[PDB]
């Protein structure tokens, strides 16, 4: 969840 990217 901290980076979608």
């Amino acid at each position: 969840x901290t980076r979608p990217d």
